[PDB]
């Protein structure tokens, strides 16, 4: 697979895609398996983290920016190497256990698309196995 | 799936859970497949790294702390954003190949639960496919 | 699974192994599934990132080095804790969707072995499921 389109709206942004993943699980009919969530963009990634406090996602974005700023020792002419770095640090995919037809997530644990070079028209892939 | 309970004992800690994963493999009877190890906590994660030198795990913890300290530019009122960041950096899960009924790990390569907000009663999930 | 041998040539290096993964897919005959790429070395890892601009891979290596330098607050007697840290940050494995017998990768998105303690004789494992 299911491809979802996402429109990102800031240069960096966490977008909670947990329900997009649940919908793919529900469509699949799979009761027990794995959900794989993959980002095909080299300046974005996927992570799993706190999903009910905006201050946590702000703290992550702000502090990743502090450590790998937009301006620095970067040769890359497009000027988005900071985004490439942060993308690799978050990861290109994550996976979640499906048990009893539900994503086996912890308390206030959600699945995020992590944009580091928005605003852009983005895709995310969800495969249920 | 197998849920294991872990009691962590320091604010940050690497706990070698390789044998908990081997036990799940052995229980499953699977000779060839994958072991998926998932952390349902947003202030802890899973990584794979050196498992026979305490100085390496100390170096990792200490240097992750140096870069993302407990005190800093953090809005989050609980005061554990450092842990949320480090958790995303390690990852919410890892996976290991099962070959000939054994985890296909390299020399002195082990699977760790990475606590960043202990001491706490924690869980880790192991799914064998 | 397929084990590939790689000879790395610098202390840090990104090696594009995308075609090694495609060959494993092609050998498997699998049309739809997953490719899992695993690094058995604790001082190297796997990441997915830009594969057509050398400046991006240079920016990543250089800036990871800047943040976690070779010399610092490290007890580990071999002197490669920087590599252990960076390895955990990239990850021990990545996975890619196989669709229509092809790796489902984005534009200029490639799979890299990330060496942090070369030059060495290394292995990478590719499992197709
Ligand atoms: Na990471």
């Amino acid at each position: 697979v299911i491809e979802y389109s996402l429109k990102t709206s800031n240069d960096d942004q966490f977008i909670d895609i947990t329900n997009l993943v649940k919908k793919a699980v529900d469509e699949s009919g799979v009761s027990d398996g794995m959900a794989v969530v993959f980002c095909p963009h080299t300046t974005a990634g996927i992570t799993i983290n706190e999903n009910a406090d905006p201050d946590v996602t702000r703290d992550i974005l702000v502090n990743l920016d502090k450590v790998f700023p937009k301006v620095g020792d970067y040769k890359h002419v497009e000027g988005n190497s900071h985004a490439h770095i942060k993308a690799s640090l978050m990861g290109s995919s994550q996976q979640i256990i499906i048990e009893n037809g539900k994503l086996k997530l912890g308390t206030w644990q959600g699945i995020y698309f992590t944009e580091f070079d928005g605003p852009r028209d983005r895709k995310v892939f969800v495969k249920i196995i």
